[PDB]
């Protein structure tokens, strides 16, 4: 099958096993304990919210919410295979700081309130000396997010149809999810959204907005990312904005002119089928027992 | 008048002003530390090479050999706008920092820390680091180098190439036949990955050209390597060309970016008209002061060979 060696030039199987951080090694009480994090509503200064609100494991790691400039959450699941790490910028600041972890706790926190919450809560210092041996101060911020980082790398949905079909079986995803692969590759679609990702590689003068829903840029510094389609089936709404919540009117926008394309709605329908294929086995997370706060602990505070 | 409309979507001209830096501000005496450091062959172990002769500013931010797994040096120009870093790795390798591109180039010749204790050695050094970072009990570190030397290549811009003329409008600033160039590299699909402001560097792609005067091809990356794909300013002055630098001209790396595994062919005529396209995007190339290095004192660590 020509359309089947094409794929597999242009994308790769998401592997079963976690892929190893360089600097950031996985151990058993560090995977813990970024488990414990990513579920304490703890790391908001309302203590109401965590990371899986937003990037709900039970609902294709984002909230299916348009969004919470306010920007749609994007999935946590193999979002360590992403190599662009934010929905838009400049060029020049999506170059030269603060990764998405400390991004997204900022949003509803302050990382020094963070840590000295974390450090009142008794049952906490102990397992950050496990996770990180060898420290005298091992409860910072960094570590927070090299713990999380660690849980994140297991987020990973491997065994889709469609990674089934790039291992060789032609058979793992039906004729017409085939017919929208096919088109997928000549449409010119997989140019973006390549790689073991199937997208996250890189950004485009190339955003979704309206004025309808429209793919467009001016001549405006901005440049969008292009993101993994694995899962798109579960994770609307889509775009940068969250604005267009079916996948089908998500196909037929990036059918612009203005990136080459032209699509009928009966290829439209046959590239949904396709996607449909690239829902990965999901992850089964035990919510974690986190230790209770002490006398100590700062209060609440309402936003 | 519509090429032209499409182009302005895409690319986006260079600013002559440098841009800012966030976390890293540019002040005259952290760019002129900077520059005396990106100069100054003491950063090397042998204390011979110094970033100009990998990234000379003389030509073009390169040093036009094929490698110096070796790599062909990109140019530091314009290299501020730059998203995606190094030339290839995996994806997620890439999403990770192994450090970047500063602390990756020292070491290939040097160790940081013989760095760090080699200009604390020089007397005419620690006090252009407290100048440069005030407020800060030992400003002599690995840190602060790689800060100073960023807001000095933030300086190496190279605006007003002919092609940015005409994307602010003036559509006589290129020759017609530049302007069919520029038609094809758009319809034929180029512009996708080389866009933006610095017309690449924004990704990676599962296409390298590899060992296949066409011996030389792009091939698939289902190992899991992925390539950045590079700007295109300046190209005509920094060859050779591709990661590996093997593809010496110009035209030769057009034609086999024409690939059927890209869904693309160009006739050879077709080649020629966007070879004068992409002879467009040199832009003024920054006027740069050699400068005059403080001199080493008797415990400077000695030359290693
Ligand atoms: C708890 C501390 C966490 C963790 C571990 C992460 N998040 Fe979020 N997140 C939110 C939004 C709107 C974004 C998009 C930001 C933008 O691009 O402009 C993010 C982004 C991320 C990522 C990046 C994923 C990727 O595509 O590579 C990651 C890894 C990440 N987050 C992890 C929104 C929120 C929230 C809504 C209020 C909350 C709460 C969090 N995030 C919290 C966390
Ligand atoms: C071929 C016609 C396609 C198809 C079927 C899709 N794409 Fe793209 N894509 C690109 C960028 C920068 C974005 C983000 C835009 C924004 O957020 O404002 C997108 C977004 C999508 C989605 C949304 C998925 C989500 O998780 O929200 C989908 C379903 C989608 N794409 C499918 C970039 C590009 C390209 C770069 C030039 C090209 C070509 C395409 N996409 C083409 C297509
Ligand atoms: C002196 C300290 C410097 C500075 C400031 C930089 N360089 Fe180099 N460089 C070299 C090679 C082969 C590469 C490619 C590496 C790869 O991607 O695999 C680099 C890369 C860079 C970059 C990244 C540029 C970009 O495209 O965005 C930058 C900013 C950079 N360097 C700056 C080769 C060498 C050398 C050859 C022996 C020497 C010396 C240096 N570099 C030194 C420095
Ligand atoms: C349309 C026909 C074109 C033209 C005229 C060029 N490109 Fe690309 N390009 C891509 C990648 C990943 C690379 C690096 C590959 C490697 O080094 O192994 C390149 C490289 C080039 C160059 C060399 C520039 C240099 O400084 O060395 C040139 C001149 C060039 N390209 C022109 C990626 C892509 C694409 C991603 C899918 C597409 C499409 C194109 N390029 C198309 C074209
Ligand atoms: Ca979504
Ligand atoms: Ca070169």
């Amino acid at each position: 099958e020509d359309v089947m060696k094409r794929a597999q030039g242009l994308f790769k199987p998401i592997p079963a096993k976690p892929p190893v951080m360089k600097d950031n090694p996985a151990s058993p009480s560090r995977v813990e304990l970024g488990r414990m994090l990513f579920f304490d509503p703890r790391l908001s200064a309302s203590h109401l919210i965590s990371c899986n609100t937003c990037h709900n494991v039970g609902l294709g790691g984002t909230d299916i919410l348009e969004t919470s400039g306010p920007r749609n959450s994007p999935t946590v699941l193999n979002a360590v295979y992403n190599i662009a790490q934010f929905w838009d910028g400049r060029a020049e600041d999506l170059a030269a700081a603060k990764g998405p972890v400390q991004a997204s706790v900022e949003m509803n926190n302050k990382p020094e309130n963070l840590v000295a919450t974390l450090k009142s809560i008794p049952g906490y210092p102990p397992l950050f000396r496990k996770a990180f041996p060898g420290q005298g101060d091992p409860v910072t911020f960094d570590n927070v997010a090299k713990a999380i980082e660690v849980f994140e790398a297991t987020l990973v949905t491997p065994d889709a149809p469609f990674d089934k079909y790039l291992k060789g079986n032609r058979k793992a995803i039906s004729s017409t999810a085939e017919q929208g692969l096919a088109l997928f590759l000549d449409k010119g679609c997989a140019a973006c959204h390549s790689g073991v990702n199937m997208g996250g590689t890189g950004y485009f003068p190339f955003g979704v907005r309206e004025d309808y829903k429209v793919t467009s840029t001016a001549a405006d510094k901005y440049v969008f990312r292009s993101p993994s389609l694995r899962n798109v089936a579960i994770t609307m709404p889509y775009f940068h904005s969250g604005k267009v919540w079916k996948l089908k009117d998500a196909v037929k926008i990036m059918g612009s002119a203005q990136l080459g394309i032209s699509i009928t709605d009966a290829d439209a329908d046959k590239i949904v089928t396709f996607l449909n294929t690239l829902t990965g086995a999901q992850p089964k997370v035990m919510h974690p027992v986190l230790p209770p706060n002490s006398d100590d602990t700062p209060r609440p505070v309402s936003n």
